[PDB]
């Protein structure tokens, strides 16, 4: 039983995932020997992110704007009104 | 049982996950050895993150803006009326 | 049982997470040895984030801005009227 | 008399010139005004040089290496037995 | 009468030069007014260099290594027998 | 009469030069006003240089590494015998 990142045993779930990222290197699981080594053994990882990210943002005279929103909702005998990142003019 | 990051043993869940981020290296795991060693060994690893990340955000005049936002909710037998990042013009 | 970031064993169970950061390197466990060594071993890390993070931001005569917010709710049975990160102009 | 680099006025002269170099701009000379302005007047520059250089030099087992060199000599009436970047192997 | 670098006004000379650099921006000479201005004027200038030079000199049993070297020698009468960077291996 | 670097005014010379550097902006010069001015004037000059110059020199059982030698001699009427940066290996 490994899991990484995100589930290794469940009954019952339910999930929402977002990203907005910049990753080099993940995910080195299971280094595990059984058995004999004699003379030598070199291991190595080099990683390196985000070189000059440049960016900008600009908004003028605008209403609504959403950039990044996740909702998850569970309901067994209910009810719901829910709301997010919303925007109401009149 | 190993979980590295969010679950490793569950009956019942739920979860919302969100991420704005920058990362090298993760997840070096079950590096574990049974036996014999005789000479030599080596491990090595380097990480380098986020090189000059130039950003500008801007907002002249505006009604409604939302960057991030992440709501959850989970209810058995009830009435939910929630909200989050939400704007009222009038 | 080795659970590094959230939860490693629950019954039942429900959250919400939001990040925004930067790393290098994590999750370096399970370094567990059942046997002999006779002679060397080396183990070696470096990690390096952050690297002249410029950022500006700028907002003029706004009406509603939210830049993060998190709100996770669980009811058994009742009722709920909540609100983060909420703007009302008349 | 306007000389920018090396030799405006001489009656008799000898030179020797190298370059291992980057340049983005040189030679913004003779900005003289005889006259009249009235309301606006800009003038802008910009420059930018040796974005991210990466160079290697490996050299095992050798016998005679020369990179860079610059000899000049003038005699009017005489001997001279000179020598630069010069290796002898027996 | 204007010289940047090297020689303006001269009746007999001699001169070696050599450069392993790296510049943005030079030369901004000659800025004169002979006049009358009546409002406004701007002047600018910006200048980056440099940006990440990487660079690596490796040399592993040799014999005669020379990198930069410069040699200039005037006699008027007279025996001359000079040496530079010279390396005598036996 | 203005010479930035080296030499204005002269009878005879002799002169050997050299550069390992990094220089953003140089020479403004000669910036002089005759006549008048009413209402407004803006100078602006800005250099940056040298950005995380990473560099490494490696030598291993050399016999003879030169770097970096300049020499420049004059004689009128006599013998010269002159070295530098020289190695003898025997
Ligand atoms: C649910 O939310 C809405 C508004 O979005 C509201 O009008 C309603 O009364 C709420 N409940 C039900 C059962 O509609
Ligand atoms: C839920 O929230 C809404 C407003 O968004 C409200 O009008 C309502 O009365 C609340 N409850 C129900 C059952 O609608
Ligand atoms: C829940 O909140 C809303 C306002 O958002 C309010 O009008 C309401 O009375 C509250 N409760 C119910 C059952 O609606
Ligand atoms: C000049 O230099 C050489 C060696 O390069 C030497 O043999 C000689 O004697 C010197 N002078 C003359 C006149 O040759
Ligand atoms: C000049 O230098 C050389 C060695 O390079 C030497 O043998 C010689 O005697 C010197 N003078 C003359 C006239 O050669
Ligand atoms: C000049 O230097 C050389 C050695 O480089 C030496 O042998 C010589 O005697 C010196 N003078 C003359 C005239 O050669």
């Amino acid at each position: 039983g490994l899991s990484k990142a995100k589930e290794g045993v469940v009954a019952a779930a339910e999930k929402t995932k977002q990203g907005v990222a910049e990753a080099a290197g993940k995910t080195k699981e299971g280094v595990l020997y059984v058995g004999s080594k004699t003379k030598e053994g070199v291991v190595h990882g080099v990683a390196t992110v985000a070189e000059k990210t440049k960016e900008q943002v600009t908004n003028v005279g605008g209403a609504v704007v959403t950039g990044v929103t996740a909702v998850a909702q569970k309901t067994v005998e209910g009810a719901g009104s829910i709301a997010a990142a919303t925007g109401f003019v009149k």
